[PDB]
């Protein structure tokens, strides 16, 4: 239908604008829709963009506001002292500030709907909240409203929450518009979604993005499709992938690289109240932290991830147990049968389940998908679903039968409650993925598996050598294959930390010279150098000019192909902050051929220093633009848990950085 009111080009310079004379008489009925295109790249800590208030003395709490914080959060307030109603709905990390230097125009759509009794907010096409109340307060039935304000809320005749930005365009409607209509509002988005709520993964949440340009020009991406909110394992998490054949302008409908079936794939809205936000899926096996490379020789595409048996994450993973028993040079996967309190079985050659005590093989075997067969017959378990209908989290058998897998809770045979690493391959560049294979122990029979560094593995330009960085207590443990991933050898590089999350990423500065940048506990990014193609490693140094937080953040890096100011160039993606995971940057370094030192010459501000930026993926797109897929939020912050569509992708050019 038609806007009862429409205005545009409002400047918010810490002075509010009065539009009462225009809007207040238009307002009628109990349903309204605000549509607001606005810019704010230098906002104050807390500012109101829009306000409906009772400016009369004695009614400071009778108002409606649409506000933002300089954290990127957006919210509304609906308050009536006489009615006894005080509503505040919001979401962190809902905004953009700047992109490529210019300020971003955000597209805000707030719906107030008296039929479903529901407040819904969309920003830049994404639904950031939708709240139902039992007692609905139409934004226009607030007692004694006499003001309509932009850039403030007019309380008791003063300008509260003074704003800094602009509203290019604002429309008002005496209707609550439908979803379908909402989707037809044009956007000015500086970004796109590759993975997103409601897509084929059915995961409502995503974390830990990766990017890799393949030899065909196809760009591939892998990610954590996280179902139980944005929690680490333990949870349900699958590895999803999607590709682009047109330099990241469009992306394929995602498919699974690694998935488990013990729990259903459920698009669940996870509770954000303090009483319930730490609810965590506790019976599911899961995957977490993927890394990808292309192998020249085979043409194969290779993906690794951490594997977690039902109910397992890194905080409770059995350290001091690789999950394998060594029998004469060979590592065998161990199993526990129900009723036993010790592990008495192994998976020998041809997946035969052998009893270690009796020394007789058994009538059970383990297939390639780690499913259990008895006497050649496939066994099954019942699937679980999660819900919050009882007011708290509840995992329960949903009726469906799925292949019994030794990583599952209900399995008759179970692996060691510890962390594993697995690989899968694609012969077709992301179109399908093989059944994953578990990797062997690297640091011993009685030492838990290491942790895959998420992002890219490295394909050395002058051999068939493939390296995947992993970490454990006290060292990076690089995994090396010279045979297209069929076999693997470890290369240990000690670091001066214990229990650090040393997420690492490598660049080749020239033939056989590998620089790795990894996350520390120091507030600085560290690095080390191999000069014999990852055989041995230098001592640890640190970069000054970038700061991280004490707990740090994942860092992605690539060796750029074109020269920049005449030099070889390495690009770096990281939050630059000591407060939290915000202030994202791409940092450009020129290499000094004399000594292989790096002069970090350019810093690109991805967005505002106060807006969230966490784990990231960069890649050189086939047209020499830079593709960036990142967590646009503070994935550490306890206040920013469980947001949808905060992992976003952008296209940058080199000159944008310089
Ligand atoms: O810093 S955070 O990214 O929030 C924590 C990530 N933990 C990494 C991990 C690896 C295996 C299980 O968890």
């Amino acid at each position: 239908i038609s806007p009862i009111f429409q205005g545009g080009s409002y400047q918010l310079n810490n002075k509010s604008i009065d539009i009462s004379s225009l809007l207040l008489d238009k307002l009628s009925g109990e349903s309204q829709t605000v549509v607001m295109k606005f810019k704010a790249d230098k906002p104050n800590s807390l500012q109101a963009l829009f306000g409906l208030s009772n400016s009369k003395a004695g009614f400071k709490n009778n108002y409606f506001s649409i506000f933002m914080r300089d954290s990127g959060e957006i919210g509304v307030e609906i308050r009536d002292a006489q009615k006894g109603i005080n509503y505040l709905f919001s979401r962190p990390a809902s905004l953009w500030g700047k992109h490529k230097g210019q300020a971003v125009e955000n597209t805000l759509v707030f719906v107030s709907d008296s039929k479903d009794k529901t407040y819904t907010m969309y920003v830049n096409g994404i639904e950031v909240f939708s709240e139902t109340v039992d007692t609905f307060l139409p934004i226009s039935n607030i007692n004694g409203i006499d003001k309509a304000t932009l850039g403030a809320v007019n309380r008791e005749g003063k300008e509260h929450y003074l704003a800094k930005g602009s509203i290019d365009e604002i429309s008002l409607f005496n209707k609550a518009i439908s979803d379908q209509e909402v989707s037809t509002i044009p956007l000015s988005n500086p970004f796109q979604l590759i993975f997103q709520s409601g897509d084929s993964t059915q995961a409502n949440y995503f974390r830990i993005p990766t990017l890799y340009t393949l030899s065909s020009g196809r760009v591939l991406s892998s990610i954590d499709a996280r179902y139980g909110g944005t929690h680490d394992s333990k949870s349900k998490i699958n590895i999803a992938t999607s590709y682009s054949d047109d330099n990241g302008k469009t992306w394929s409908e995602p498919i699974f690289a690694m998935k488990f079936n013990d729990y259903e794939e459920q698009l669940v809205y996870w509770p954000r109240d303090n009483k319930l936000k730490n609810s965590q899926i506790s019976g599911s096996a899961s995957f977490i932290d993927s890394s990808i490379v292309e192998d020249k020789k085979s043409g194969k595409t290779i993906l690794l991830a951490d594997v977690m048996p039902a109910g397992i994450g890194n905080n409770n993973a059995n350290k001091a147990d690789s999950g394998f028993k060594e029998i004469n040079g060979h590592y065998y996967l161990k199993l526990k049968k129900n009723g036993d309190n010790d592990f008495r079985y192994t998976v020998r050659e041809n997946g035969v389940v052998y009893n270690e005590t009796t020394n007789k093989p058994t009538n059970y075997t383990i297939n390639d998908k780690y499913e259990v067969l008895e006497g050649g017959k496939s066994l099954t378990v019942e699937q679980y679903s999660v819900d919050f209908d009882s007011g708290s989290l509840r995992e329960r058998h949903n009726g469906k039968q799925v292949p019994m897998n030794v990583f599952y809770k209900d399995s008759l045979f179970k692996v060691t409650p510890t962390n594993y690493i697995a690989m899968t391959t694609s012969q077709n560049r992301g179109e399908s993925w093989e059944q994953f294979k578990l990797l062997p122990p690297f640091l011993g029979e009685k030492h838990n598996g290491t942790y895959l560094c998420p992002g890219q593995g490295l394909a050395l330009k002058s051999s068939n050598r493939l390296i995947f960085a992993t970490y454990t207590s006290g060292e990076l443990t690089y995994l090396i294959s010279d045979d297209s991933g069929q076999t693997w050898k470890k290369s240990s590089a000690s670091i001066p930390f214990k229990n650090a999350t040393a997420e690492a990423q490598m660049v080749e500065l020239r033939d056989g010279v590998i620089r790795t940048f990894f996350r520390t506990t120091t507030g600085k990014i560290a690095y080390m150098t191999s000069r014999d193609s990852g055989e041995t490693w230098s001592k640890v140094s640190y970069i000054d000019g970038i700061q991280q937080t004490s707990y740090g953040t994942q860092v992605s890096a690539i060796k750029y192909s074109q020269l920049i100011d005449g030099k070889e160039a390495v690009i770096l993606s990281t939050p630059n902050s000591r407060s939290g995971r915000k202030g994202g940057q791409l940092v450009v370094g020129l290499v000094n051929k004399e000594d292989d030192s790096i002069d970090w010459k350019y810093h690109y501000d991805i967005d505002l220093p106060s807006y969230g930026y966490a784990y990231s993926a960069i890649t050189e797109l086939p047209n020499h633009h830079i593709g960036v897929l990142f967590e646009k939020y503070d994935s550490w912050s306890r206040n920013e848990l469980h947001l949808s569509n905060v992992v976003q992708y952008i296209d940058l050019e080199i000159n944008d950085l310089t």
